[PDB]
């Protein structure tokens, strides 16, 4: 039978190139004969033999007449769905896993674990599904919107670690960590370090002994609190990334926050998810970041890198690596994923491109994928090609 | 090759939580591009590697123009269909098994058996299908609408037991039992005890030596006749559940039926299916019941429990365990199902939520699933989110 | 790997009952969101692990605007398609095998062979497909519409035998036989006996040493020429069935054709396909026939039997066994099929029910299946439930 | 596990016959309920157990409202999609592999490699995908629309060879060759001989030691430069086919280009893809060509042959072998493919039939397949049966 997954050295490449685009709404005209689901919070988790495209649907499709409610984040209709990667998320292609308005996913070499969050805002709840079975739950500790990553969780030899959090968006949201094995929580990690507001952690293996996530602070700063989880002692420590190249949105001009690394500067009320992906080489490591082109809005998407060094102390700017999405195209949530080759892991960064015709219409995104391919420079950007009028 | 199924100890949990929702009609607008089938009598039967969502379709989809006939129970168009669980029951996703207007299903570790009932009301007939093969039938003994469970049948080491019945709804409907092995009836069980009217038996393993069903009495009482089948001697004995917490609908105020356990009280003409599921623990057992919130109507759904004791004699009230469906939401048929983990069985209760715009329109339901997850208390209810006007 | 198929003793039963109904057009309203293909000439061929529903589509779906041409039998658009049995023949569910306006199919325990016929009426051609590969062809010998069975072909230990024919409908159509192994014709059988007009042979194993087909004579008689192929010497002999119960349509009153068995009587210009299926028992054999209720038209369907005896000499009437389709319902082509159980073969008879709103509309059928189940008598008929106006 | 593919001797046959037709737009009426994708550049690549129908979709379906842009060759929406052969290329049936506006595909007995080209016209890029993984890229050497075959690539014992090119359509487009193993380029072949303009190479194994492609010269000639790649030394040599029967389009009367084989004659600005397929016999070889009936336009399709001899020197005319598509039907790109039997390879030629209602509408093709079957002569042509008004 199957064996447990561990990260290996990433495949060989020097830059990312444009891989794939799933734009369901290109097939959502009232004059079309198709039915793409209203979803957001998309992500890809790649198991051994396959990758899955997950998302939270509003239990609604376009065209239709259940548009009002779609721009809202949490309700009793949302669900975690998936289609194997490369398939359009239509009503029939999609498998509905469980009810949730927050979520994550990961395949341990042997099976899929699905994490989903639902219930009351004051008493929400985390739910685990191992394959087809409901196996566990984790309660709301801070009684203030229990949430999870919204990206892939990370398994190493049978144990998968998940980030959750709880608290006010404008205040203190302190995240814990969940160690799940066979769809059951075998440990509850309480991080150390700057813990004032950590949410929507994009986590990836920086080797076998450690996992690092670039995350989200909704209040206090435009910097990203950076996690490092030692899988061997089962301890967590978080501290803000020191790079003058700020990754959250909004943010001010770069290098504008004066003072030691550990200084938040101004609050810049809000945040956004950003893709973070390692390129574990033999003698060295590359970390890839992507951020919105706009500093106040969700317009555009550009990706950077900086090999080695320490996320925590390096004041320095990151090396820009090209533009995946132009300022005229949307650039919302971002996450990183990894494809399993025979003898190497391929790093990738997905970019949710939300179709936002505002308040009285439907609300869904597209998904542009970029993955490390060969050398030279990033060559093309992505456009959705969607007309919200059709 | 595959091995025979037996129940094991249920997985560890203390309460049920909201698992999943399949609302096909959320995708049935005339302005939509989808096609969910008009069905009712839904149920889930979980084999080793998978669960299936079954139902009797009126061989019709929404939107369409074959709505007139859908509110009726038996005709020559109805069929037993299935989709793996988590898939929406559309025209193309669904597999049609055989023609039937009554039915059941169960997977013996090796294959699916499908039971379906059709023919004339005066001479209906039970039909068995082992995998893809028609293998057997069982004739109408009381010539008065031969029917079956409408929920999952129960297999233990190669033998599956099914409940059937026959008779007037307003009168005497005495049920027999069918022992099927390899899609062929190897024994005909005639129960003992109070046998005046037993129908729509929700049956589940209360261990290896016994199966218990909470069922339906359409005439004589608002209590539920409770079955106990000893799989070892192949004998059946039925007696009304003594709980002051009445489970059928309609029913009067609880504890209102004065007298020994065995007393029907007033007729309360009618009944409904209710989900019943055991939580077999090592030193003890939990039985889970769900009933309509409304005592005269099919509005709402709440679930209870009471560990151990005897269904037959216990006059006592049951412990309420939360509300799965609110009084403003429908709560029709209910059934229990069990998911197969690696080393444990997960108990579940499905709730059919019928969309009933009455007499001159379409008639189909939704399916809300709740399964045992962790501890604390049931946290959320279900709503269909369907507008019968679209 | 897989082993070669041979017929075994049929499963145990005494009568046929109503098994399944595939009515695609129940989902073909202009107000529906579905797309069932315009097809006719449906048949089912059951391999080891599965049965397939085949048909010749006019490369068109309902609703649409390619209806004109559908009532015609041969054109350059027709194709042999299939869906596993129980699935509705829609545009996406269906697999297109090859181009043909005549056809057959059979699975040898190891793979599917697909036979299809196309080309000019004066120089048509038979084409073999083994799995996904084009392997062979067989030319038009009588240059007058080379055709094939329109039902399942029959394989025994690696060799499959197929009937073809060629000639005028109003005149002499002498059929040959094709022995195919691994998708290649290894022998060309020329039958013996009355060979004036044999077409659309419904063939089934009457044991290991022989295959018998009840067939079609378009000119000369309302009786059915009956084939017997000895698989051991590879010889064929045909002679008209002697039963006073005539099986072709049209036909006159039964027992009206005076004279020895071998007498055609009046021509009764025309014919139709009829399902023929054996029930090979240990000490005996049952042959099942179905014929139209109407003697001049294609209205209704009734099925008969007569165990043992000789198709060739028995003047006697057959035993009626019930009505599968009422005079108010259509009853066109019929064929027999067999389902593979673990230790027995289940006999079946399918009935094509053509939706014929005549000349200026669409033209497609439904498929009612009846299979041997238990004992007693056939209990129900089939209706399509289709309204050609929607 | 699986073993590496090598070509074997082709199956036995003498002529090609009409195999299959995939006309998605037959299901694209505004009154239909289907959704076929706007695609062109279709091709089939057959692995061991299966064949796939690939094409570059304009990320659009018919009916819809994204028609404007479809007649253009390169944009940021195009994608390489596939459906197993015999399935209609609809939105849900189709798998999207990667973004590309040029492409190829091939299965090495063990896995699928997908090649796709995208990026800026001045700096386009070749991209390799082994199974689900992005593994490599190859940059634009002549900075003038890096393109690839548009047909199947060819693998022999683990190594697959691909043709690419780069340059002006009106000028010098010199092609290189790519040797890919496990989805990574292990060698870059630079051909020898007449190398002025070689593009869209249709390549097939002429044995184990060699691969030959009949290709496209957009400027200089109406003859086809003919490649021969020695898989053993990894060298390439190209020279124009000498046949008086010219294969490119446009072309003048045949035998009109006076002079030695190596003479281009007049430019005949333009070209088209043509199917080329070998029939490797034991003592001899057959090469099959197909060309447009029209000499100036893309109307019709006829196929020829000539066994043995040398593509390079033979001035002679080819033997016509029938007409697959009539002058009243379109005949655009053509390619050759091979189906894997148990002990032999079946040669095939696909013909893209473009639906070209010009400038302000949708733009997609159909696919007619012809494969070697038995003997005698090609018997039928193909028509799409599409009405661009519906
Ligand atoms: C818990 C929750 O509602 N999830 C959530 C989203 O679904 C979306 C966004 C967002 O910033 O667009 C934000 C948040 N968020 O609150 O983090
Ligand atoms: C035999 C039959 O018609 N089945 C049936 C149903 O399908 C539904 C109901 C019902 O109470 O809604 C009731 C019954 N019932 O009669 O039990
Ligand atoms: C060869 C051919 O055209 N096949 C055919 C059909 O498809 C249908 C019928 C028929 O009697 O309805 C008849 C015939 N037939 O001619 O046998
Ligand atoms: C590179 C590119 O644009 N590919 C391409 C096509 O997609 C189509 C045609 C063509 O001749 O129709 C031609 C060409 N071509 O330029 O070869
Ligand atoms: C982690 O462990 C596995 C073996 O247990 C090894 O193959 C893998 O490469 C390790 N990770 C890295 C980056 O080396
Ligand atoms: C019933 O039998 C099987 C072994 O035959 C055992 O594993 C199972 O646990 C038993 N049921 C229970 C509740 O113990
Ligand atoms: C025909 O042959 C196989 C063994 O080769 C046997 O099992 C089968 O039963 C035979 N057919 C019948 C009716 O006995
Ligand atoms: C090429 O090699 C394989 C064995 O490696 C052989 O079977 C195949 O036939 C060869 N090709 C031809 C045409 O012989
Ligand atoms: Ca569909
Ligand atoms: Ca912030
Ligand atoms: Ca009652
Ligand atoms: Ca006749
Ligand atoms: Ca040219």
């Amino acid at each position: 039978e199957p064996e447990w997954t561990y990260p290996r050295l990433s495949c060989q490449g020097s830059t990312f190139q444009k891989a794939l685009l799933i734009s369901p709404h290109r097939f959502g005209e009232i004059k079309g004969n198709s039915a793409p689901l209203i979803i957001r919070e998309p992500f890809v988790a790649c198991g051994p033999k396959e990758c899955r495209h997950f998302a939270l649907t509003h239990y609604a499709a376009q065209p239709g007449g259940y548009y009002n409610g779609t721009r809202k984040d949490r309700n009793k209709l949302r669900h975690l769905v998936s289609v194997k990667l490369g398939k359009i998320p239509t009503v029939e292609n999609s498998i509905f896993h469980m009810a949730a308005w927050s979520g994550s996913a990961c395949h341990d070499g042997r099976e899929w674990t699905y994490i989903g969050v639902d219930g009351p805002d004051n008493d929400a709840l985390v739910k685990i599904k191992y394959g087809e079975a409901y196996t566990d739950t984790y309660h709301s500790y801070a009684h203030n919107i229990l949430r999870t990553q919204e990206s892939a969780c990370n398994c190493i030899g049978g144990d998968c670690y998940l980030m959750i959090t709880d608290g006010s968006a404008s205040g203190i949201s302190k995240c814990r960590f969940l160690k799940i094995r066979e769809g059951r929580i075998i440990k509850e990690i309480l991080p150390t370090g700057r813990v004032e507001h950590t949410e929507e952690c994009t986590c990836g293996f920086a080797s076998n002994k450690t996992i690092e996530c670039a995350c989200r602070d909704n209040s206090y700063t435009a910097k990203r609190p950076f996690v490092k989880l030692n899988v061997e002692t089962d301890t967590a420590e978080i501290r803000l990334m020191c790079t003058k190249t700020y990754l959250d949105t909004p943010r001010p001009d770069d290098g504008s926050i004066a003072g030691p690394c550990e200084s938040n500067g101004d609050k810049w009320l809000g945040g956004i998810k950003g893709g973070f992906v390692h390129q574990r080489m033999a003698s060295k490591i590359g970390r890839w970041y992507s951020r919105t082109m706009s500093k106040t809005n969700r317009m555009g998407m550009e990706l950077y890198v900086r090999y080695d060094g320490d996320p925590w102390t390096d004041s320095d700017a990151l090396t820009l690596s090209g533009v995946m999405v132009s300022i005229e195209e949307p650039g919302w949530y971002s996450f990183g994923f990894e494809i399993k080759d025979k003898k190497c892991d391929v790093p990738c960064i997905g970019i949710e491109m939300v179709h936002d015709g505002g308040k009285d219409t439907w609300h869904s995104a597209a998904t542009a994928i970029y993955c490390l391919m060969g050398s030279g420079q990033l060559l093309w950007d992505t456009v959705t090609g969607v007309d919200m009028a059709l």
